[PDB]
């Protein structure tokens, strides 16, 4: 895998809805793979060229994947948020964020999963959710 150049327009384009089932553990492995050895700690599919919509974590709450996630509910208002991006090397930007999300989808075996996150880690999956909807910071 790749973690391509920020000029791709994988960057702005829709990942696609993974149909219910479909094996993408390598993919995942893969992907996981790449944010590790890149040092980082968020990956969504658009980052490496898989317009699939699958993100990897390493956060202080959530360690894993999420395939099909979505956000279900969060806080009102907003916090301030300082983030890179793998795919921007040497930018760094302060983003608006909801302090706290609930983010649902799948888990690799396609077992349903639920994750609250506030601080660093919700602002991780609102970042790479974002990357599945061409959003970049
Ligand atoms: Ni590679
Ligand atoms: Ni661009
Ligand atoms: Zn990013």
């Amino acid at each position: 895998m790749k973690i391509l150049k920020d000029d791709a327009p994988e960057l702005h384009a829709i990942a696609a809805e993974v149909p219910h089932g479909e094996d993408v553990k390598d993919l995942v492995l893969d992907m996981t793979a790449a944010m590790t050895a890149a040092g980082g700690i968020g990956l969504a599919g658009n980052q490496v060229g898989v317009l699939k919509r699958i993100i990897v974590l390493r956060c202080p709450t959530f360690k894993g994947c999420v395939i099909n996630p979505i956000i279900t509910r969060h806080t009102d208002g907003h916090v301030y948020s300082p983030e890179g991006c793998l795919s921007y090397p040497g930018k760094t930007v302060a983003k608006k964020r909801r302090n706290k999300v609930v983010v649902e989808g799948y888990d690799m075996d396609w077992q349903p999963i639920t994750i609250a996150a506030k601080g660093l880690t919700a602002f991780c999956l609102q970042h790479e959710i974002d990357h599945l909807n061409g959003v970049t910071i």
